[PDB]
């Protein structure tokens, strides 16, 4: 399969379950501040395999958590820290996962890093223990049948390209992608310009433009298409001022303020949004006092803003959740409020009603500012933020790289990495702006740009291009 590095300080005596069919069985005994002792029960062929101790028990006890056969572990969630002041990091929690979506313990804001050990199924652990848990690892085994197929594509470029930012926005139109706004230095938007990318041509350029130009170069902003015409709404300037909401006529290359600030829905930065051939959708993000739960459509027809029914206490809200309209529905899709979410909601227009649904198997762990598009029946995701920065948006937080679909008809997630090919797979990276794109005759993924683990900016632009079949 994969060994994954042990995650925790590095002082202790190194131990190796190696490698099994599967896991039965975990045992995890409680130490005083964080994790004394573990022991897993495996399962190879027709053999159950129970393995070494690795730690020493406490007066806590020791409690089990028993796999079904039917049924295997996909991520394992934790915490590492320096506590007592002591020479070493050591495993202070520990959440476990399960394909049918049982789980151990619901997560927990600890102080401490969060560590993940995650991708598709866990078959095998390693770490290392002092008498207690200090560190920890574990063999991931990705699932070879892909049900989604499909690959990853380093799209080139060459023109004046927007470059390296993250905080964006991209929409397609026709064979052309365009891009707007963005950060490069921690909360400084760049400029005004509306890049455009002609896809045969693989190259980039600054669009011309008419009319109600945006009031401000901004951030946190966010764009879809409708037909040719592009749709802009919120982001906010190094001043905590907003913008209101533009549209842009792309045959006509002219701007337009369609609603100004302060008269359509609350001003705001790192909402969500989408479309559905009738209306343009923007949820949650972070107004100037709060993160938002509220939903608001904008019929072009009818020109006109309506202002959604709110979801109250079983939907927290939010910012950088995914938001796309799976079918005839919109779907909310994780995010943030404080802490890293893993929510699943979809919203029916017809009603103007919110459900909540259950999803499993191999799912993401929670995480926001993710790349995401809608395509057929499914959500597919990049990436993520898996946990907040210290210093704000100001600094890189822990960024991830797992590549997710969502089978809205089943609600069965798989992860469409794969060990077989080759392929250009985008390295782990956040706030990244993306889309739902047709390319090179292929409908898919179109992540461009964001957040380095090391808080640089990126300015690759990828493509998961769903092969043909569909």
């Amino acid at each position: 399969a994969q060994k994954l590095e042990a995650k925790g300080g590095e002082m202790g005596d190194v131990w190796d379950d190696g490698v099994y069919e599967n896991v039965r069985k975990v045992y995890v005994g409680q130490a005083q501040y964080g994790i004394a002792f573990v022991k897993f029960e495996y399962v190879n062929g027709s053999q159950v395999v129970v393995g070494d101790e690795h730690g020493k028990k406490t007066e806590l006890g020791v409690e089990e958590f028993e796999i079904d056969a039917d049924d295997y572990i996909v991520y394992v969630e934790g915490y590492r820290e320096k506590v007592n002041d002591m020479t070493s990091e050591m495993i202070t929690f520990l959440s476990i996962k399960t394909f049918k979506g049982k789980t151990s313990h619901p997560i927990e804001k600890r102080p401490g890093v969060k560590f993940v050990l995650h991708g598709g199924k866990i078959v095998g652990f390693h770490g290392r223990s002092t008498d207690v848990l200090h560190s920890l690892g574990a063999y991931v085994s990705l699932s070879s049948t892909i049900k989604l197929l499909g690959k990853w594509i380093k799209v080139e470029q060459k023109g004046e390209g927007p470059g390296l930012r993250c905080s964006h926005g991209i929409a397609q139109v026709g064979n052309k992608i365009y891009s707007f706004g963005g950060e490069f230095t921690p909360n400084q938007p760049i400029d005004k310009h509306l890049y455009v990318f002609d896809l045969e041509t693989r190259t980039w350029s600054i669009s011309p433009a008419t009319g109600d130009v945006p009031h401000l170069s901004c951030l946190g902003v966010r764009m879809v298409s409708v037909g040719s015409t592009l749709y802009v709404f919120g982001g906010r300037d190094a001043s905590r001022q907003y913008n209101g909401f533009y549209s842009f006529d792309t045959t006509t290359n002219e701007w337009k303020l369609l609603t100004p600030v302060e008269e359509g829905p609350t001003p705001r930065s790192f909402h969500s949004m989408a479309a559905d051939e009738e209306n343009v959708y923007v949820f949650g993000g972070v107004s100037a006092t709060a993160r938002l739960n509220t939903l608001d459509s904008y019929n072009i027809v009818d020109k006109k803003w309506f202002h959604c029914s709110t979801p109250g206490d079983s939907l927290t809200a939010r910012g950088g959740a995914g938001l796309e309209v799976v079918q005839g529905k919109v779907w909310v899709v994780y995010g943030f409020n404080g802490c890293e979410v893993d929510d699943v909601h979809y919203y029916d227009p017809v009603q103007d009603k919110w459900t909540q649904v259950e999803t499993f198997g191999v799912r993401p762990s929670e995480r926001s500012v993710f790349a995401s598009a809608a395509i057929g029946k499914h959500i597919v995701i990049f990436g993520g933020e898996i946990a907040m920065d210290p210093l704000a948006h100001v600094g890189p937080g822990q960024l991830t790289d797992g590549t997710f679909a969502l089978d809205t008809e089943t609600l069965q997630w798989e992860r469409l990495d794969k060990f077989g090919g080759e392929e250009e797979t985008p390295s782990s990276r956040g706030w990244t702006a993306s889309t739902t794109a047709t390319i090179d005759g292929k409908k898919g993924l179109v992540m461009h740009g964001g957040k380095a683990p090391t808080n640089d900016r990126f300015d690759d632009l990828f493509f998961y291009g769903i092969d043909s079949a569909l």
